[PDB]
């Protein structure tokens, strides 16, 4: 293994999330707390003062964090700022998980050409983990452009025919591209972990 | 008509020798007569009785009498996503190309290699009216419809196994485009995209 | 393109509105905002003492428009009154685009008499944008009545089987009349849009 | 019976030997003798077995004995949106004659030509009730509802490709009427609509 | 026609209503008002004080209904208690319309015997209008006991696999006793509006 | 076994060739070797090969070896709503024989004729286990099971058109019934539920 | 019969279930009142001092249980803490009806060796129900290694792709393992109704 | 190539004369060339037109030019639910090994024996990924996810009937997994995750 300890955030109450982390508190391993709301990170503010909150990705992040464990990185393609939460869920887990996260924010195919600029970088990360909703058109791009391993996050932002991330996520499940392998909706944690598997080989 | 255009006869409910007497009831009086989504096997059917009917395979089309040239020096482009989609393709093309349009094909451009359409970009870019045709994930209406300041027609088809449930996984793409320009017709309509396309251009 | 500038009015706060709208306050372009609720009109009211908010559309425009640039009109067609929001956010989105908007309103087959007592009117507009809901049967007769492009927007008024809007939709998909063109639900929008470019060819 | 009614055959489970014997089990002591649903084969299958019967190609209906003449003055609207329509009309139509009903049918006015409707306008409002038939989008239900002041029964059909789901979009539709007045039955269910509809006329 | 005045509640607000009713003031003809909840029934009451407001059905009638139109009746069947306002709503409009009514409350299958000990009155009713949600077998049950016309209304009462009332109307348009005729979820109105139809030949 | 129970074969999978081969590696050391949704075909393929197996038309299963007398004086009722969901009440009854339990068949008792119903209640009500096995709109169950006091199990079968969706209703309506007692299988599982009755009539 | 009574709790007041109480109050038999909110029993708790409530359950039993009337009992398996509340509601109408209930909570095949560890209890029992949301692998797993009737209840936890409870109800009655028997979403009383019904043969 | 990776052609558009012609466009310069999706007919109709190619026939896919051996020391664990998942598990276990990796086939190790998986639960861990193939519920990946620490991707086949849905519920049963390690591809589809399990691999 040699993954940190992860607490879930959401059936657990902050009191209980406390009493989790001092249980681990020994051996300076970091632990990583995954969709922990805003007001579930004030109450326990005060008993946990060394731990750091990422207010967007709902995560928070208790101990220090050692180098990265590999020279590679993964990057995080997003395709509107709607999708920014998640992506941060993700890269969030995978930089507490010791891997180098670079973001590559805001380039959904309504403007390709910012994709493009930042193709360099993409093509060049050991996994890319691209995250969308709405119409997962992002996902195919990417993987048609990119020889690594993509895994496609659909998020569940919008209403109507978006059916909160069903339109995406059957649109990455059906990519044209092969070598794209797609997560649950809003699963950036389950995309950053199967990401700082393979990373990490 | 209240829709100053050809004759149009669906497929999906006449037999061979009912086309024949279907076309006929509306024949001399009338613009070229076009009989969408008519099986394969009868026009073998009718090609003695309609001797001077023609048959376009791939789209699954007949057309009796002489097809106009393009009334108009526009054209609309025909962008398909994969060669799978060249029957509604052409159902679309030759749909445009009887109305008196001229249409540029610019077939098996999907996003997988998207080098592919930009090569092709002048020529869609030149268009009055583009008609992007795919399916599986549909993500080409998107991809062109983000490229291109002329309005774009999406259809979605069935084609795909699995999850593309028959044409509704695109279907669905295409309506959730972020890309403004874009409009869409039902699952394999390529028949309905190249009459409002037609509409589009003659304008 | 000849576009105004548009600002999606749903994932912004007031105050990015307006540091965005301050941002395009050179050239005198008109700039529009979409999906613009009541409460985040008041905050940027005194902000933006120039511009104006449509209600019914949640729809801000600051900036003065300039004439029509065609002669042409678009016709905006609803078949209730539950369909006059999206209606006049697609009517705003086209006057504010340079368009002739002629409205016609709560039309529906149910007292078919009234929807042809204003044909003559819808029959001479270069485009029809025929919004419903509940059950698309509207966009279907205006579409076999009338010889120019139909945009149909199926709204998400209703429920129960209404489905907020997805029988609409599936309905004006299936409609009988060809030329009819289908949006997103509640896409008022993204109908004028390309309701505009045909209009202004 | 707990129903008045002549006797009533499914013909989607029986085989044609089996359709003998079915019919034969109640065959004197009974009003005419209905099947529906019944293959168009399974006819050649007993036209000798059974040779005072008679078969409704368009229906796939099969009524032995004398069809009544009609046991009232009204009459039933059965009123189609397009000739696809006629297999499941035609259940209706032959249902609705053989419980002694005069019919009136109005085939192929849907609202794709609105006039169309309007030219036969007369002969719908006169029936006492009125049965609609469609399929695709099922909006002539929507609008002659809004037309007639006579009960309404709406039939979708499977009629259809692509979104139109083999008569669910069609069902949808017509059960979200706005017109009052409206009351559905299952998808292609021709026989059930004449069924309630006879009772309506009956009284 | 010799139908009365129907306001539907929903879309209109407690003054727009009281607008409607005192243009329709003339003529004593009874004004039925259909989906007005009693939030928005206190604050017109004072408006109309002749008006009568049926709670459970959210129905409020105003001017005095005559005799019945015609000496039959029309039976009102529910399967369960959570019917009863849709229920009421078919039943208020019916009798509103100059119909009697007998209403034949909470006898779902789940205790038969209940359902055959006011079979008499069921049968005896010009038309029979069966409200159930959940799944829909009391419509089947009845309708293949009586030899009049049933009107089935499905439901929305009911979670998860009740899915707000999809069941109960599958369930109702697969009745296999023919004469079952259906209509849409809570459509208490339409179902009465069309009973009334059929029983006042 | 883990369930000490006869052997069972699935056959959406097997072939005819392959049946004789999948027995006979467990075929002496065994109970009675049962084979279910088995082809009607391929039952002449191996009436030579396994001339001791019997096979049972309507219920598309074979059973090889000496079928067991039941070893218990209880018996598991199976109900059925129409003629048409006896394959797999057929399954089910031929799946609970093989176990070893008596089988009471209670066939065609739909609701649409309550009365044939309480007719055959005495029966029903005596048995230790009720399978109740339907389609369409699968209301049997939800009647059944308020009037017995002993375990009900119900089969929704894929019998139905239209809106039938091949089960799906039937299959949600016995979910959501408010009789309780009720415990419901997937579609046309005539063998689950006589696995599960089993068991219960076994204990 | 031989069962107590049963009162069900969402349509019911704290009043209404009062006086359904004091109705079957002579004979000392048990009432088990089902899905009743806590705020719905803060109200009642002065009217009935001699009853219990089980808050996780949401169930409230006045009257003295007798001994069980078996000595076997019923297992109540749960693949996540999520499945405790409707856990709890099986186990409770399972022990008001006379059976003894051994509860082996949290055992997910996520953690497989936990589910190993408590084999023997599960496997001694004369009926399992299995409760799982998600993804019910669990159902399937038990089924698969026990020799007992099985009554799986999917439960309605999670967001997204879960459906609530509908892709683990769709698992559950697709199980591999025969003898596993499914019933509605959440209904943990209809699972300890027929559980007990064959505990108590 | 984008992607250096094999020479792969679709098989659900291409005939058989189409299948040379296309493989004989890209055939002396490149890696072998691989052909998925393709019927079961189509290798007798160019078997000699293609004599130097092999045909799998449970995988439906065929391979010109020499195989390429392990290029890599670890291998990749192709881990079936039911015989019925050989299909598209020959289908992975065949574009695996094509791109250069050793393949360990664990076939029918579904949950209703999880002993069978233990058995084989040595060889599974050594795999540097795991490619879990499933249907009806999917409940093995979720096992096999929980039990292995190297990447794993979940196939959903449409093998099953009634609520299978065609792979659609146990597609939802894997993406709805609470063992984290796991991503999921698309119904039926082996290749995809054998594209993607061939880049681990490779890594
Ligand atoms: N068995 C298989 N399952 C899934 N994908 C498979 C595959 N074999 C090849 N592929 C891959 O499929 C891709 C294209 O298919 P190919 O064999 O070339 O075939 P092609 O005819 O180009 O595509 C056929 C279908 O692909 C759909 N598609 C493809 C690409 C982009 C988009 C879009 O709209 O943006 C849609 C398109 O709508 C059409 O219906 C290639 O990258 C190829 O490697
Ligand atoms: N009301 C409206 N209806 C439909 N489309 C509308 C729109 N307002 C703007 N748009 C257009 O859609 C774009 C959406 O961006 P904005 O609303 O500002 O919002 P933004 O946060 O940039 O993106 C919102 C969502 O769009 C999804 N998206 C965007 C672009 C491409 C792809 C892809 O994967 O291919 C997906 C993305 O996953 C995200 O969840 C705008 O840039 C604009 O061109
Ligand atoms: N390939 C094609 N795909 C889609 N639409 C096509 C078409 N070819 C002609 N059409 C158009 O279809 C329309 C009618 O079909 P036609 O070929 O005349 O054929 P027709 O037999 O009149 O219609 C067949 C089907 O149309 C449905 N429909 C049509 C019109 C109104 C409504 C309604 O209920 O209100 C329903 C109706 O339920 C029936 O099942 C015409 O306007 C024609 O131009
Ligand atoms: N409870 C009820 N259930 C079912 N129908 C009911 C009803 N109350 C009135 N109605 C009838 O339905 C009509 C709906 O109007 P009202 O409730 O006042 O409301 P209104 O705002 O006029 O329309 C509401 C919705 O009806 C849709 N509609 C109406 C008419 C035809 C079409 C079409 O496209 O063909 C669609 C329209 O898209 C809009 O979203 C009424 O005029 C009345 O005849
Ligand atoms: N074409 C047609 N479409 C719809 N219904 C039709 C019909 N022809 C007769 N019917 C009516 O269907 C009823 C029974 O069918 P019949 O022809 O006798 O045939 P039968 O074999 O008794 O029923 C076949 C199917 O009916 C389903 N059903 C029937 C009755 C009750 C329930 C239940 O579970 O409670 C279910 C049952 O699940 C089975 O799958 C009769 O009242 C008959 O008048
Ligand atoms: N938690 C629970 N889960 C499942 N079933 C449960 C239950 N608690 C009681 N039940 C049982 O279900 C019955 C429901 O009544 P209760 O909860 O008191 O409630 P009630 O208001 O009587 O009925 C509630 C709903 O049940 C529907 N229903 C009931 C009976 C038969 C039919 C039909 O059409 O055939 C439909 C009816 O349409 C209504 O919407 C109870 O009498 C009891 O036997
Ligand atoms: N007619 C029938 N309907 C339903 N289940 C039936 C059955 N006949 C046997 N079975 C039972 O099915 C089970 C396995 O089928 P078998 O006949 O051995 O056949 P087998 O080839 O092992 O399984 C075929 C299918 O079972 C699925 N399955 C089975 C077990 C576990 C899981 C999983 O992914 O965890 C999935 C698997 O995805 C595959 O598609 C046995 O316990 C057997 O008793
Ligand atoms: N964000 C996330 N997205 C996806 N998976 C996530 C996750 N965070 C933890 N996980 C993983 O999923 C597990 C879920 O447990 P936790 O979130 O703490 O929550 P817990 O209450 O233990 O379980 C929550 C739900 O998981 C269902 N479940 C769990 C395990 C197996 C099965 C089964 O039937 O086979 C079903 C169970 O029915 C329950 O409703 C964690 O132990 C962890 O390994
Ligand atoms: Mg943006
Ligand atoms: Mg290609
Ligand atoms: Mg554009
Ligand atoms: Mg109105
Ligand atoms: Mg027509
Ligand atoms: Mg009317
Ligand atoms: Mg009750
Ligand atoms: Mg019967
Ligand atoms: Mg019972
Ligand atoms: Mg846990
Ligand atoms: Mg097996
Ligand atoms: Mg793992």
């Amino acid at each position: 293994n040699g993954f940190p300890e992860v607490i879930y955030g959401a059936g657990k109450t902050a009191t209980q999330i406390v009493g989790i982390v001092q249980a681990l508190s020994q051996q300076t391993l970091p632990i990583l707390t995954t969709r922990l709301s805003a007001e579930k990170f004030a109450a326990l503010q005060p008993a946990l003062p060394t731990a750091v909150y990422h207010a967007t990705a709902q995560c928070m992040t208790v101990g220090e964090q050692p180098a990265p464990k590999t020279p590679g990185y993964i990057a995080v393609v997003t395709a509107g700022t709607a999708d920014q939460p998640v992506a941060e869920e993700a890269a969030v887990t995978a930089e507490t998980f010791g891997n180098r996260v670079e973001r590559v924010y805001d380039v959904g195919v309504a403007g390709i050409h910012r994709l493009f600029a930042k193709l360099d970088v993409i093509r060049g990360a050991r996994v890319v983990i691209v995250i969308a909703g709405m119409e997962g058109a992002l996902a195919s791009v990417v993987g048609g452009l990119v020889d690594k391993p993509v895994i496609a996050v659909p998020t569940s932002v919008g209403y109507g025919t978006s059916f909160q991330g069903m339109t995406a996520l059957l649109t990455m499940l059906n990519s044209c591209a092969s070598g794209i392998t797609v997560v649950n909706i809003d699963n950036g944690f389950g995309a950053a972990y199967s990401a700082s598997m393979v990373n990490q080989m």
